[PDB]
């Protein structure tokens, strides 16, 4: 029993982290057989940052500027290339401690844990959500970036994220291990606005289930409503529209605890129109939006 | 920028963790040299739980009825002790992958990183504190057990807890790893009522000043306190007792942001009097207790 913010063992990750300096900038890179990946803005002096030239700026660059290191061992670069907003830099050693590993884009609404590093080196790991609006919340200082966030299935790991900026309020961009950006951001120091920070609905009903699984019951209430109508309140409330495809895959929990979706939706929707009255469910005091259904089923049944 | 539960990077206790089995019972075991701790409750069937003799249990147990398995790997078992709530399994290999490591036995509101495992293999790690009543608010399903605590400075991994029990309320109860409780519990399965679950103020206070460093500064307000006005404050709302030494042990974080630690305790007293009126904190509407001054320093520093 117990329900926890929990994030993947990091170990395989931890396996995988270098640091990368280009002149004067150092960041984390992800060592993967013999290619070490980067944001590419490691090649950038903060001037560079306000409107660098990527393509330009690169030219000035040859293989033995990129200085990579693993542990306190320097690999060898015999090769460099931009894909997107990412540099690959080919070493002579493939990482021996290399797992299993795909690239994955994820969708807003999905979770996943961050390494947090430093000069290559760990410091922590957190999970995290792509929030709708193409941002995560996270915990990076300067050198946090080339920071990593993946999802494992038993011995393979799922890159789908790379740490490369902070926005003026204090969330974050990246992108993929493609060095595709997730939303509308770039690799430039502009006025780069978030939108909308809207509630993952299907996250929270999963959060609900959790609940009522650990034996925080006090929500559940006599009503029902219908899609339609718990979607008029979710625009209200600034909350993703719930669609048959949310209530397809909450399936699983609702036959578990016997509770169907949509009476779970009317306790949310009354939870929405008349607060927490001063209550918690599982220690917080507002509705969690950061575990997936996926994530609930596993934490309550204790995948390895 | 931001602040997020944090925990450690779980890698050098992950090489460490093994299956034990005891005839049907399987839960984990924590290999260091050539050594493996687990709970002595391995020796038990569930009948065995309710008035368990662990010293006359264990007298039909040989080194051969302990199957320890790290990976897919057979361990040869040489000795076998029982030290307080702990087996002690000595095993004919090293284990390769120890890490530097120390037991550390931590005071209340001490907080530490948790590898949640299952049959040897680890499923998750979060942050936990020890609650003043040395229970900790965990994530454990049956086969857990053996699981264990840490905090890692720099290399080296100091070893807290060992995950025994779950409390009849859904909170959790175990070991240092000399086999010694925390708190007043046993590994019986009889009536374990948990006392008073008191807010750790120095952990709060911190975490204030975490709010103020990362930008959220909405509850700073015109006013002081002393230690025992706040302390009358702290008793009224089950917060612990705040001292000379939690103050001296906030300095850094008053010095680093010039508030005041008294200042920052009439901002919790006004807190505690007046709520958070719909307000959030670090995305928390509830006072986060589960940050020490030294992790609040360490995640604003980025400590690896
Ligand atoms: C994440 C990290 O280590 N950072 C230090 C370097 N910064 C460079 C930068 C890139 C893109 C935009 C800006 C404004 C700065 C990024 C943060
Ligand atoms: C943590 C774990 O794996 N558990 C399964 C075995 N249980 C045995 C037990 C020990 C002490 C008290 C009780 C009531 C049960 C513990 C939980």
């Amino acid at each position: 029993s117990g329900f926890r913010k929990m994030a993947f063992p990091s170990g395989k990750v931890e396996g995988c982290m270098v640091q990368v300096t280009c002149g004067t900038t150092t960041l984390n890179g992800l060592w993967l057989d013999d290619v070490v990946y980067c944001p590419r803005h490691v090649i950038c002096t903060s001037e560079d940052m306000l409107n660098p030239n990527y393509e330009d700026l690169l030219i000035r660059k040859s293989n033995h500027n990129f200085l990579v290191q693993a542990g306190n061992v320097q690999l060898r670069v015999i090769g460099h290339s931009m894909q997107n907003c990412v540099l690959k830099l080919k070493v002579d050693t493939a990482n021996p401690k290399t797992p299993k590993y795909k690239f994955v884009r994820i969708q807003p609404g999905q979770t996943f844990s961050v390494l947090a590093c430093y000069n290559g080196s760990p410091s922590g790991v957190y999970q995290c959500a792509m929030r709708p609006n193409f941002t995560i919340k996270g915990s990076f200082l300067n050198g946090s970036c080339g920071s990593v966030g993946f999802n494992i299935d038993y011995d393979c790991v799922s890159f789908c994220y790379m740490h490369h900026m902070e926005l003026p309020t204090g969330v974050h961009a990246g992108t993929d291990l493609e060095g595709n950006f997730y939303g509308p951001f770039v690799d430039r120091q502009t006025a780069q606005a978030a939108g909308t920070d809207t509630t993952i609905t299907v996250n929270v009903l999963a959060w609900l289930y959790a609940a009522v699984i650990n034996g925080d019951r006090w929500f559940l209430n006599r009503f029902t409503t219908t899609l339609n109508d718990f979607n008029l309140v979710a625009m209200k409330y600034n909350y993703e529209p719930l669609t048959q495809d949310h209530v397809d895959i909450l399936g699983p929990l609702s036959a578990q605890t016997g509770i169907a979706v949509l009476d779970m939706c009317a306790s949310l929707k009354e939870l929405l129109q008349n607060g927490m009255n001063g209550r918690t469910i599982l220690g917080s005091a507002l509705l969690e939006d950061e575990f997936t259904p996926f994530d609930v089923v596993r934490q309550c049944s204790g995948v390895t």
